[PDB]
């Protein structure tokens, strides 16, 4: 019935410490020391993803920086990922409550189980149709709406309703496998898919996360049009850079609210499902 | 002079299609299979089963040796490839219970071992090309289905047939599948999107089979399950998937007694024969 | 000035003065490298594939090869590759100066830099929206109305107006893993996503060009129709190397014509924009 809340933070990635914990895991080492302690009364853990931000995407161990964070009781994961919009609705300074992707990325370890010796024993077949937890995912939504931070919700808001800087209630995200960014090709094909916004870090993070028996949810940082606008508009590092500094100080009162409002909640029955769905997709049995 | 191979996956781990004559523990020079290999005969056809997953279904798709049990069942003599795979459907039309002879792929692996030859000295030398644009053995994909036929089994084919004879459970005489990475499920979104490309059925295990068999001289075709990756409705998919693996294992014996009712060598020359016109190092050396 | 590689050398257009085998950070090349001159141009000759045809494209190592011709000093990369064709209007025989790419390979080392030993110590965000050196595109295109060869610009000229053999003015690739070719299916999808041409060896070789400071085009040899079309038009690998070799010594006359044309030329700004894209990109130090 506890809950405990780690934060994943990425790009332009909250409270006194506790304590620095250096820990290892059977799949190797975090990208960083985890740092633990409170958020009002609510137990949290924050790991940078990136640990100087000198690891790219495609080399972060997101196993052992899920399994720590299980490791040391966390019963959530709230994470943050920096993209690019592929939508005219979508402008830099959004932020969008994902609850889609297409997975685009390899080479990267994405599971706990297998056969192999590093690894853990079973095969594990986990339901991934909506990858999310509901739950904290309209916890993060409802964070923004108590700290006036505008929401745009598509299902049941008038586009014209769609002021900026505003939180996107739902958008599905390719996860490209970087270091590069996309070409216009790229671009428009995803674009023509419907998908919403492209990243690099948001999977296997999500999946590992299910498989763990955590509740997951992401906050993206819309911080570029990726490259199917003008040429001004075109993607590089700086303009990443310069509209994360920017929206990291709303993302960071989303996410100080978001802790405090799953600590103000009973989570037994959905912690009890997160576990059962995985022994449940055990094929081995 | 045939001799054919069946590798077996879910619902045949451990398949039991005919008495036990002997037992096959072997590496390759590509490693271990999955698992030991069972030989005996369907009649007078001699037969060899392999397990995809193991006995106890402990490798998952992205972990399996696909290229040490096609290269094992080349080893011991075998001339055909015949393999079971389950699938989620992508279509209307095909409801869990059905099955599909399947005729067309589209591959989204990754990091898997999908070639005997290249530069590494643990290659095979040289530089294969394989065509692979009808990527199946026809002449063994239309043993299965009429195996179907001769086990009262609806057949489908949408090409000269109106929605109409699409009467459950059937073979549909053709389809494609998206084989995908696993072992997590697709999202909504990805399975959205594999389905407005035309994709009829999604699975973990097809890819690189298929296209090990080709280089390795082998006729193979591919039976897929229909089956339901999700009141209460559990019990039922499992029975379901239960009488299906039955009438996949008459589809079975029935097709190894048709492939031994005929003669197969001009299709094994062939066979051969578009490997070695596959080898780009060679051809560059022929001018 | 400027010194011009040839990835994929005649004797009255190429002066050849010597062979070279030469090490870098991330292995051995293909193979060793031909260095000469074209009129006053300093040029280098470097196949991708190696002696014997032995090296499949899954296995280049396009990182040894672009930073080998990056440490000869090279300003500039043009290269050539065998490709098929998903359009109509791009028959076998032609040839197509790419301007954009979808990417489907993996497990190939495309980038330099990274977290690991066996990279340069960094993080590299590389912009790829237009993924060649434009004023390299433009050379090649112009080089082929030199050498009297057609070109055709679908956003210009019209379908009844396409002269073959002809070079395309634009297109757009689909670069698979290898080393087997595509599925009816994959054929039809690729088709239908609007790709124009599939090949294996255009990336990561084109990214590592960018990450490297150099001008890089690509000039593409059509050799066939994929298999979207009828049985007898199915790609094999007969059918690629018949075509390749009745295409290669017009590639060969655009490809030198083209080396003359940036020598004639001052790239003083464009060289330097091609420096500080890469240090802009460098995260790690920002
Ligand atoms: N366009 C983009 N593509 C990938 N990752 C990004 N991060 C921010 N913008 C991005
Ligand atoms: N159809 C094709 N697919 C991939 N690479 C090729 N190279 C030449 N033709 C090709």
């Amino acid at each position: 019935s506890k809950v405990k809340v780690g934060i994943i933070g990425g790009s332009g990635f909250l409270f006194k410490k506790v304590g620095v914990r250096q820990v290892t895991t059977p799949f190797g080492k975090p990208s960083d020391t985890l740092v633990e302690g409170f958020v009002g009364d609510v137990a949290c853990v924050v790991l940078p993803r990136h640990g100087g931000h000198l690891i790219p995407p495609s080399e972060v161990n997101y196993r052992a920086n899920v399994w720590a964070l299980k490791d040391l009781g966390c019963t959530h994961i709230l994470a943050t990922n920096a993209c690019g919009s592929l939508q005219e609705d979508l402008v830099p300074g959004d932020f969008v409550v994902l609850n889609q992707f297409m997975d685009k990325t390899w080479g990267r370890e994405n599971t706990f189980y297998g056969s192999k010796p590093d690894s853990l024993k079973g095969v594990l077949h986990m339901p991934m149709a909506e990858p999310f937890c509901e739950r904290t995912r309209q916890i993060l939504i409802q964070a923004a709406r108590n700290k006036s931070i505008n929401v745009y919700d598509k299902k049941t808001m008038d586009k014209s309703a769609c002021i900026h800087p505003c939180v996107h209630a739902e958008g599905s995200a390719v996860t490209i496998n970087g270091p590069r960014f996309s070409t216009r090709c790229e671009s428009f094909i995803h674009k023509a898919m419907g998908l919403d916004i492209v990243n690099m870090t948001l999977v296997p993070e999500v999946s590992l996360a299910r498989e763990a028996g955590l509740s997951y949810a992401s906050i993206a940082i819309v911080t570029d049009f990726d490259c199917w606008k003008s040429e001004e508009e075109h993607v590089c590092v700086d303009m990443v850079l310069e509209q994360f500094r920017k929206s990291v100080v709303h993302v960071r009162e989303i996410l100080l609210e978001a802790v405090a409002l799953i600590g103000a909640e009973d989570w037994t029955k959905t912690i009890e499902a997160n576990k059962a769905l995985v022994m449940s997709s055990r094929l081995d049995l």
